């Protein structure tokens, strides 16, 4: 589990998005595996708006930040999970290392800010939906 809030944003793995989530909806993407939602708070989070291939990444299934590099965010095959069939999702980051279903919502980091969440696993590789392309999210 986890969250990005950045000003009246939530940004949350759709598939992870609850009933409030979805009667406040902002945006969401099931391609991108991402959802965003209105929040009454302003947030604590900044985005990063770079193109780094290094940062620190949360995985709640060792209790630890991981240093990774993470390939640039593409359009991926990502097979079977828990949480959803075979098929492609986009704007995706891969790096090697532990991810868990469990996992999707720990934050990827870079000196710039908060550049994606965790979304896929399996194989030895952690998966993380990029947001750094989302604009909007830092406005309005
Ligand atoms: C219905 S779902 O959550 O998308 N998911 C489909 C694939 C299966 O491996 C687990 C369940
Ligand atoms: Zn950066």
């Amino acid at each position: 589990s986890g969250a990005i809030y950045v000003g009246n944003y939530r940004v949350v793995n759709r598939h992870l998005a609850t009933h409030n989530d979805w009667a406040n909806l902002v945006w969401e993407d099931s391609s991108r595996d991402l959802l965003v939602s209105s929040t009454t708070a302003q947030g604590c989070d900044t985005i990063a708006r770079c193109d780094c291939q290094t940062g620190v990444y949360y995985c709640s299934s060792r209790r630890k930040h991981y240093p990774v590099s993470f390939s640039k965010p593409s359009l991926i095959f990502v097979e079977a999970s828990e949480y959803y069939p075979a098929r492609y999702q986009s704007h995706l980051m891969l790096a090697v290392g532990h991810s868990e279903p469990g996992d999707c919502g720990g934050i990827l980091r870079c000196q710039h800010g908060v550049v994606g969440i965790v979304s896929t696993g399996g194989n030895g590789l952690v998966g993380f939906a990029d947001v750094r392309d989302l604009l909007w999210l830092d406005e309005e």
